[PDB]
């Protein structure tokens, strides 16, 4: 059966195979299945990069060295070719002899154990159509019967679907939970290859080098798992160097060059792998400040509390934190959150409560097992938080909540975690709440009763304590007063949407001259204590542009032009043609 | 049927089977359904893992060691293999020319007893495609003139979701109630089946070990009957 | 048709069918229909097991054996099997050949028919592909014309669900319904058939057999047609004593053996009752009077009750009985039904009402309908009842279940069924229903106020009748007041306690010897006329048993030992030694 | 038609009964083909209808009305004079419990040799189970099952529908009752028809009886009969209600019906002891004994039939369970005039 099967103990003979590095006990569970007299057939489940294959691998190394139980004996692990059996006919005719006298001389050969890589891949059709289409047919009473001990291969989420698919083969092996290694893990087993990659790619690493590769990987891959990406850095950083003239005189990599290669894929860590683990927050407080003109107070009280949980002051299961941002609208509350995210290099999620306000739309967002998004949604918020585990959650107008939205978020906020319909889990550890409303300010809107009409200034927190509970109070990092906005501001954010407009107008070719009544006028005019700058979005929208746009159209306006708006005393556009 | 059927009878005499141990009212009614002179088609009706397949593999031993009636004398029951009877075909004329095949060399016989495991799978249709003409649809008037005998198994729930609807498939067959072995009774079959636990792991096991493995998995183990559990 | 088809006549001659019994009326018209110039083509449509098939292949025999009118004499009746004829037909062109040529041979013969059972599974005959032609279809022209006659057979469901829908093809046929015998028709029907089952089985069966057959499966087998369903008694009880003579046991079948046949499957055989089950009834009262102490009403309603129904002094179609248990808490009335089950050697069917406390909640019971999200999950009530028949049911609190779902125990009480989502019928006559309540305690309970303080004592009943609607309250067989328990109960409930603590022990290898001081103290200790026996349980924890648990946890009293226990009365506490 | 009537007129001369073709012939192989009886009204059938007033009237003692009501639809559709289209007749029984509501439309169904379509209001207490009647939607999960009464119509054109305790359905599904009383009709989710013109529709309810039972508070005690005029009214809307051919009120049973009742469930009992080769007599001072003993105005028979299970079949239970009335004995009952206590024998 040479050319129909490999013997992994003659590939492990010849090198081909490395010593397994961690998983002792997944080969001695293996070993513990394969040692049965009826459903003894080990099922290794895992996904690339977590060591599935090595462990097959392991077990060949294992036998092919004498580090077997005399319970074994004298065995030999063959990978099912299914390449080979194919190849040179891609018939069934000869697929099937193949395949069949494979099967009778492993039946029939003592001990014999056969391997069968990616047996999640031959459910379709033996090696490929036309093949074996029933070699999953022929298995089935070997297996039954004990002929030839099989391990099989599959992922995660190919094993619910393969083996449980048919229960002449489900009922046959047995489950082996295969994950990945630690980060000192992932270290050794680059260690246990670097001399290989130091000789493949004439490069030395350095310790720190290799740690890093690992150490760093781990923030930037995301979606692969560690143990592979790690060495595709390794690699990266090898090959690059062997490539380019730097090998030849530079052979040592070192983290910077692995901070390099990094970013060769995420872009992160070359500009941003660690610059100020304290300083980029603290600066923060001033760097929100170039962007959002007021509210300073509020920016600095939730740098505060982002460095206090840095500093380590909480728990292992809880949140980095949370916090309540209070006050009118179009104050830049959103702009906050949009400019920490930035600076803090994480993803904003986003949810609108408003959405959330009725009991059905509340178990969508939870994943409830009931009553959930699609089949797996599940869970808009715990997709959100699986997707993105450092992100920071901002959850708007949050008195318009489900009050069962309200309590599933007090939960998270006690245990840091959001169960999925599925059975996933969300880990809020990493993240930051940020909550919205536009409640605390909306008594002082009101006007009294009376010959004298008094001021019905409130303490607005005063009214957030009234409208949400104590537990929730009580839980919050913080609770932060996001005021109203000043005349220099508000001619901040008239003159930001008029540059703008002048970058549109640039491109076409016509300059736009504001004069600075006008700047001060279409600020005031737009900006509305209660709704903060918001409106001025339409204040500029119609103004200034409505007006100009009609002469480019009509055909009296070319691309070229001057034009300069005035305000006059009677507060009307003072335009001009061009 | 060279690739479709197993002569079970053969296989009881090579090794096989083993033995049932305290079956005898299963089998007492199994006989009774098959020496009718029509709907003679046990179907045997459980839960996984509490003897269902072991009573139908039973029967063929006991008729080879001579533990039947001189009616079952020479019968044959021969296990059926629906993988590849319907693996590798998709044209017109497969189904119906391979299955008429293997029913002929059944039919031949008088002596011969087929038996279906899954047998709700043939029911539905089975792998049928476009417009009735399901296996259900070639195996009924056999059924109904008595010229197969064939001994079913399925569980309750599948058994209500397929059978009882096509009730034309449901009258032809006898069902049998194929319950879960107490704990006593657990420990008896252990007994009896012990010496080829011992044979393959070189073992030897204490009487306490194996009352223990039986009421350690009743307290602890709870996702199958005993007959499964206990001898895992 | 040679290899396609059978000539009926052929089996007629040789023996080769049973003959058809009566059904003049079916076979008048059927004849009337082949006689018609057009689309003269009868479909016989019916329920399971009625005899279409006999029929349809009956006409072959008549005209066999000249019991047809000369109009059909000389005539062949063809059946055709369709397996075969799709069989082997790769490649466009064979089966539309082979189809053909059978009908060309048809058409020239000019004095047969053809019978097809099965005829649904003709109207999606045969597909190439896209193209629809299909057995269908093309045979069609033909039968409209008249150049060829046809006899169709199908169920109501495989009519109304398969071509119920094609009109073009059922325009062609005449429907004709078959339906199910009379009593004396399916007597005379097993009268004639009879010679063959004598055959088959060597026996005999007396006049009695054959009408007892008859009549108790209509009184008891529920799902099935009712001549299929004589004809399966007549032919088990034939087998049954087939298998007599292994032994030389050769008997004839009398009525008793056919009573046990159709006894397989109602669970309550009529004979026995003469046996040796005179004395499991017999001393039935006391086996239960040993565990339950006073509340001999309780007892006697249930005993009696069980009794008439085997004396055959049943309730035609009610249930065995129906009653409610109604009282104070801990006097045994949920522990006297468990011990009912018991006695009897039957399932325990129960339902804690207590889940059931809205309206809507009585889906539950008996299932979704069609259309809706579980749907096909099932209902509880009916699954139980249908799988178990012979059972004692027990609906705990019986009062706390949302009062609607009274509604539907009416229906049960009364007739002996309840139907499925499916249209299937529960049969609820084998069945003791038991409900138990606490309703009109507390009212008994009240205090007077005023110089006269009246009596009470009648508030138990007034209670009870206004929470069940008098539709329900009429249709119980009894209620069954419970007292609360006196001192001499107490003792003898004392002594069952003490019994259940000593077979605990024993299973540890240890024995308990209690003083009767050590008793009268307990009772006298643990007495509470409010909470009625179930305290006792509380007593006996603290006093005998955490004491054991110690000794017998840490090694002072093991396996092989001895515990002794007595009252010291000048302590008023208890010895403990060993 | 006409070429089955040829088909069977030319069959006619298998006795040589050869003949013309005509209108007789053809309403008969209408009648056949449809399933619709029609010229047998003619014949037997004559005393079949004839006597039927009066053979349920052994069974049903007192209620001579409803009887006359059912009796009556029936004669009027085979007479001829029916309607065009709508059932033989819609009939809403109402009246206080254990008083033959149930037990006379069971009791036709049997006199009249046909079908009982009986279907239990209980069931269909929720509003989406009205799809339990005709079927899911397509493109739904139960769609290829039908409805249950359409489906019962089809099989069976000729029968009596009984519908119980109908006041315990949603009433929403009232409203299919709509159609099928006014116009013979109601259509099953794949479009067909079931036709109701041959069918009696019987309804029986216990609306506004709890109410007719309540005491007044005053010095005259007051008359409670007119629950009609609420109950009834408030229940079913108008338009169900002006579909009706007649609402009867069945009676409380009185005292002479009692004693016919008693006699009647006294031959039940004879009848289960003959079948146990055993007999039973009864004195006529014992059976008014138990009369009145078990007499109680406030539920109908209802409780006749206990009165009855504790003073004769108890007793012979044992009797016959035990060895003491077994094969080869007979029972007298008999009562003396000291305790008014029973007698028993062999
Ligand atoms: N009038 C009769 N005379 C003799 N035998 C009868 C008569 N009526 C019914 N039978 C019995 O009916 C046969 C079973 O017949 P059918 O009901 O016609 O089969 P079927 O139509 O194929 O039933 P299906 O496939 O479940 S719908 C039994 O073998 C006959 O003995
Ligand atoms: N009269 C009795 N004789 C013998 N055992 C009894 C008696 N009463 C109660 N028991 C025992 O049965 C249990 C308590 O009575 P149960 O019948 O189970 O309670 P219950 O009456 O059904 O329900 P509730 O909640 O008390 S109303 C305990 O195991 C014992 O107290
Ligand atoms: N007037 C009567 N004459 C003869 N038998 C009667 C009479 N009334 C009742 N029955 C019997 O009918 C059976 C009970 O059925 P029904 O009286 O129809 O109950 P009901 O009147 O329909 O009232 P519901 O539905 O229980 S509230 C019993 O056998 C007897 O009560
Ligand atoms: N420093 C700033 N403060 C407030 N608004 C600003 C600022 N800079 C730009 N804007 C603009 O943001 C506003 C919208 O703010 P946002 O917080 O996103 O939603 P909302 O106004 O409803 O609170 C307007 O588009 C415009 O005033
Ligand atoms: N009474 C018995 N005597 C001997 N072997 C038995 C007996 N009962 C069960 N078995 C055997 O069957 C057991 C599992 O039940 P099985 O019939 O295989 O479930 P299933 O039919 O669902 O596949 C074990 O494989 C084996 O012990």
């Amino acid at each position: 059966m040479e050319n129909f099967t490999t013997n992994l103990n003659q590939l492990a003979r010849v090198g081909g195979i490395d010593p397994l590095i961690g998983r002792e006990k997944e080969l001695e569970r293996a070993i513990q299945v394969l040692c049965r007299r009826r459903k003894n057939n080990p099922l290794l489940v895992g996904e690339s990069g977590v060591g599935k294959t090595a462990i097959a691998e392991g077990l060949a190394w294992r036998i092919v060295q004498g580090d077997v139980p005399e319970v074994m004996a004298d065995c030999t692990i063959y990978s099912l070719d299914i390449g080979s059996l194919l190849a040179g006919t891609k018939y069934r005719g000869d697929f099937e002899k193949r395949f069949k006298a494979l099967l009778k001389q492993l039946e029939q050969d003592t001990n014999s154990i056969l391997f069968i890589d990616e047996i999640h891949t031959i459910i379709g059709a033996g090696a490929a159509s036309g093949g074996q289409v029933d070699a999953a047919n022929l298995i089935k009473p070997l297996l039954s019967s004990g002929k030839i001990r099989v391990i099989g291969s599959t992922t995660y989420q190919e094993f619910s679907n393969i083996f449980e698919k048919d229960r002449a083969l489900a009922r046959r092996f047995q489950k082996i939970d295969i994950t990945e290694p630690s980060i000192e893990e992932t270290v050794q087993i680059i260690n246990g290859l670097k001399p290989k990659y130091e000789a493949h790619h004439d490069v030395r690493y350095t310790a720190k080098a290799v740690r890093a590769a690992v150490e760093l990987a781990v923030k930037y891959i995301n979606d692969r798992h560690l143990p592979d990406k790690a060495i595709d850095v390794i690699d990266e950083a090898g090959a690059r160097a062997r490539l380019m003239p730097v090998s030849k005189r530079k052979k040592t990599v070192n983290v910077a060059d692995i901070e390099s290669v990094v970013a060769r894929i995420a872009r992160i860590p070359e500009k941003s792998v660690s610059q100020s683990d304290r300083d980029t927050l603290k600066n923060l407080g001033d760097r929100l400040k170039m962007l959002v003109f007021g509210q300073d107070k509020a920016i600095e009280a939730l740098t505060e509390a982002i460095k206090m949980a840095r500093a380590g002051l909480g728990h292992e299961h809880k949140p980095v934190g949370s916090f309540l941002f209070a006050g009118p609208t179009g104050v830049g509350k959103t702009e906050v959150t949009v400019q920490l995210s930035k600076a803090l290099g994480i993803e904003l999620l986003r949810f609108d409560m408003s959405e959330y306000m009725e009991r059905h739309t509340v178990s969508r967002l939870i994943g409830a097992p009931p009553g959930y998004v699609g089949f797996d949604q599940g869970g808009l918020l715990t997709d959100a938080v699986i997707k993105h585990p450092h992100a920071v959650l901002l959850l708007d107008e949050i008195e318009k909540a489900h009050p069962d939205v309200f309590n599933i978020l007090l939960q998270v906020m006690d245990n840091g975690t959001l169960t999925d319909n599925n059975g996933r889990k969300a880990d809020f550890r990493n993240v930051v709440l940020v909550m919205t409303t536009n409640a605390g300010v909306r008594e002082t809107e009101r006007k009294s009763i009376g010959l004298i009409h008094q001021d019905n200034s409130t303490d607005a927190m005063e009214e957030i304590k009234k409208i949400f509970t104590p537990e929730f109070r009580n839980r919050l990092d913080n609770i932060i007063w996001f005021d109203h906005l000043s005349t220099d501001v508000i001619h901040q954010v008239v003159d930001k949407f008029i540059v703008e407009l002048q970058v549109q107008l640039d491109q076409k070719g016509v300059s736009l001259e504001v004069s600075q009544e006008a700047r001060n006028w279409l600020a005031e005019k737009g900006y509305d204590r209660a709704m903060g700058a918001r409106p001025m979005a339409r204040v500029i929208q119609d103004n200034l542009k409505k007006p100009l746009a009609n002469e480019l159209l009509f055909g009296s306006l070319v691309d070229g032009g001057q034009v300069t708006v005035a305000l006059d005393k009677e507060k009307n556009e003072l335009t001009y043609g061009f």
